[PDB]
């Protein structure tokens, strides 16, 4: 039940937060291991590559998010959902998010994220709201946004609109936290290195964790235990 999870969460809340993608083989993961060791579970959906390669379809769906979700799911960890959003027009955009939308809404997860990385669109700020008010408009109600402090403060990306901010900053990337994000923004989630070890996988994850600057235990709530 939805207190079981609850209860599992509280119980797991220092454990880290991790984010997957096809590049992670589901083949490579031992999930028993790998839910116990984290607190939350972020899922790559979609990518907005004219060449063929293992973690994801030509038209952007990613090749893995089936098995992370259902996976982590069956065994209450919550998970939330990410798109790499790269649309070179509205229309990209828009149809982006509603690939991203079709793809992930029947694993309710408990968050959907933009992750905002390079610009591929002139006003990169429009073309991210393109793509977060589509998103809204199919019945998303936990809309975040990915983006580096400089990729924002370079192409004015405004994240107001937005429910959550989650904000990378590896500093030489050893694989545990070693500087924060440098942005007075009110961030609610980190994403602190690329290289994490976590036991249940062998190889590098992506690792975070809710800003200390934040009340952990509500912020968690936010983000993985109110879809």
């Amino acid at each position: 039940n939805i207190a079981q999870i609850e209860a599992q969460a509280l119980k797991h809340l220092d454990k880290p937060i991790i984010d997957l993608s096809g590049w992670q083989r589901p083949e490579e993961i031992n999930y028993d291991a790998l839910s116990q060791n984290i607190s939350g579970a972020i899922v790559r959906v979609h990518s907005g590559t004219t060449k063929e390669n293992d973690a994801s379809f030509i038209n952007g769906i990613d090749k893995a998010y089936k098995s992370h979700i259902t996976e982590l799911q069956k065994r209450n960890v919550p998970v939330a959902v990410y798109a790499y959003v790269a649309g070179k027009s509205v229309q990209e955009m828009e149809k982006a998010a509603e690939v991203f939308y079709n793809a992930a809404s029947p694993y309710s997860p408990s968050y959907y994220w933009l992750d905002v990385e390079d610009k591929t669109m002139s006003n990169m700020n429009e073309g991210v709201e393109n793509f977060r008010a589509k998103l809204a408009s199919l019945g998303a109600k936990n809309i975040g946004i990915y983006v580096g402090v400089y990729f924002m403060e370079e192409h004015s990306i405004d994240t107001g609109k937005f429910t959550s901010v989650w904000i990378p900053s590896y500093g030489s990337d050893s694989g545990f936290l070693e500087s924060s994000p440098k942005t007075d923004l009110d961030y609610d989630i980190h994403q602190y290195t690329s290289k994490g070890k976590i036991a249940g996988f062998d190889h590098d994850l992506d690792i975070n964790v809710i800003s200390p600057l934040k009340n952990k235990e509500e912020t968690f709530r936010k983000l993985f235990l109110k879809p």
